[PDB]
């Protein structure tokens, strides 16, 4: 038991560094950017405010040093004055609309809340919330159309007290649904908190981090939206947010070393950060990298991290943001 959780959380782990050229803080990101997608233009949308308001950020990752500026939500579907968003994944249909996926916890329950992003305007239009039975405890999602996802549960229960004994009793009962509007089914379960999920970009393989059991399964995707499983990579690291390189498929990891640090906060003792590179990943020996690794004396919690043009940008629970030159 004891032994169980030490393992679990990691509570050995200490981080030797990996330095990269020229890391910079991102100005005005100071309150988490848990979860961040980049799209092929360069426009990258980060949330934060996790739980100043939540709000979705936007970056041109295209500019000299990329400033953030605040998303404005329109619509009356939303009410924004409890926005706590998580998880977020993107979708651009045929005609080239943007559509935003963003898990949200507006109090002790889970929906995924569908947004139009209107580019000219820097701001995103609320069209539908979206809440379901098999989505009690939605961590992330990645979206396959305008209202179609897998989504990860990260607990099985809703009720946070529920949620807490699960964890800490090692249930492992996280599991993974598909949504779409005809059809909503568990597609694979029993996961020792199932978080970051993401597919590659010929639609094939969904990837699914299992944050306590420090793995990422890979599932063979099918025509009928079922998975089977594939292969599992395991890593002596909590694994968090997965980001897909559309170019070449390769997966980008934040991860959290130690897990102690991450989940019972001590300011005098903050989590630091850790970004894996994983190439060739149904190989049999897939290529894993410690791209960026360092203790929070610069960036604590990192969650999730993604590259552009030879820029990679990290976020983290909540906490602030960096991007560097890789
Ligand atoms: C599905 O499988 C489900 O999860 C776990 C193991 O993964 C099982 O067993 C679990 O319960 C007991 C409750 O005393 C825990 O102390 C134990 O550490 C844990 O492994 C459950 O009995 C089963 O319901
Ligand atoms: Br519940
Ligand atoms: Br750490
Ligand atoms: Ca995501
Ligand atoms: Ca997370």
């Amino acid at each position: 038991q004891k032994s169980s959780f030490q393992t679990r959380f990691n509570v050995h782990r200490e981080v030797t560094p990996v330095e990269l050229p020229n890391c910079n803080l991102v100005k005005g990101i100071d309150n988490g950017s848990e979860d961040l997608e980049i799209l092929p233009n360069g426009l990258a949308f980060i949330s934060s405010g996790l739980k100043k308001s939540g709000k979705i950020l936007l970056m041109d990752l295209n500019e000299k040093e990329p400033a953030v500026s605040e998303l404005e939500i329109i619509g009356n579907t939303l009410d924004i004055s409890s926005f706590n968003p998580w998880g977020i994944s993107t979708f651009i249909d045929d005609d080239n609309t943007v559509y935003l996926l963003v898990v949200n916890h507006p109090g002790s329950s889970s929906t995924v809340e569908v947004f139009k992003f209107q580019e000219e305007e820097k701001s995103l239009l609320h069209l539908k919330t979206i809440r379901h039975k098999l989505l009690p405890s939605v961590n992330d999602i990645v979206a396959v159309g305008p209202e179609h996802f897998y989504a990860t549960n990260d607990h099985y229960f809703i009720d946070p007290y529920l949620k807490s004994w699960e964890m800490h009793l090692g249930l492992a009962w996280s599991f993974v649904t598909y949504y779409s509007p005809n059809d909503v089914r568990v597609v694979a379960e029993g996961f020792d908190f199932a978080n970051g999920i993401n597919i590659s970009p010929d639609g094939k393989y969904v990837y699914i981090a299992e944050l306590l059991a420090h793995k990422i399964h890979v599932y063979e995707k099918h025509a009928n939206w079922t998975l089977t499983p594939l292969r599992v990579l395991s890593f002596d690291t909590l694994v968090d947010n997965i980001s897909v390189d559309p170019v070449t498929g390769d997966l980008w990891v934040g991860c959290h070393p130690n897990g102690m640090r991450i989940f019972f906060y001590d300011a005098e003792n903050p989590p630091g950060s850790e970004v894996l590179r994983i190439q060739d990943i149904l190989s049999e020996e897939p290529k894993v990298t410690v791209v960026y690794a360092e203790n929070g004396t610069v960036l604590q919690g990192s969650t999730v991290a993604a590259v552009y043009k030879g820029k990679l940008l990290i976020g983290t629970v909540f906490h602030k943001a960096l991007y560097c030159d890789l």
